[PDB]
RNA sequence: GCAUGGACGCGUCCAUGC
RNA sequence: GCAUGGACGCGUCCAUGC
């Protein structure tokens, strides 16, 4: 695995980590606790765009990609 | 796989999703290049903790878990 | 100068738990 | 009050592009 290849694979790993959880069914889940599992699902969601962003924002950079290449 | 274990087993696998990345070496990068991969380094840390802190909050929440098994 | 990404600081608000 | 998440405001630092 290239030092570019660690990078270019982040996203989707985070989305393979996530899916079973984010996945979950609550259709029955009283109020209080639907409010807390959509929190979850933000949360995670805010995660990974996080990180898909900052990995975006790092292969643009001329600079870093001459590093990640030799 | 129970619903309470989708919550439980997210910190393990995120550390799967990220360890790797976030365990790579670049002392031999340009100071430009290294810091913007300490950057990386903060921000895949970052999520990680904000994952467990999550969970860690949903776990001490007596409504979550009830729910989580009925 | 403008924009983008991340980290951080201070604050306002919302939810949930205690 | 404290904890955790989320939205938002102002600011700091790093990087890149224009």
């Amino acid at each position: 695995p290239s030092k570019l290849a660690l990078i270019q694979e982040l996203p989707d790993r985070i989305q393979t980590a996530v899916e079973a959880a984010m996945g979950m069914s609550y259709q029955d889940a009283p109020n209080n606790v639907r409010r807390d599992l959509d929190n979850l699902h933000a949360c995670l969601n805010k995660a990974k765009l996080t990180v898909s962003r900052m990995v975006t924002s790092l292969l643009e950079k001329p600079s870093v990609v001459a590093y990640l290449e030799g």
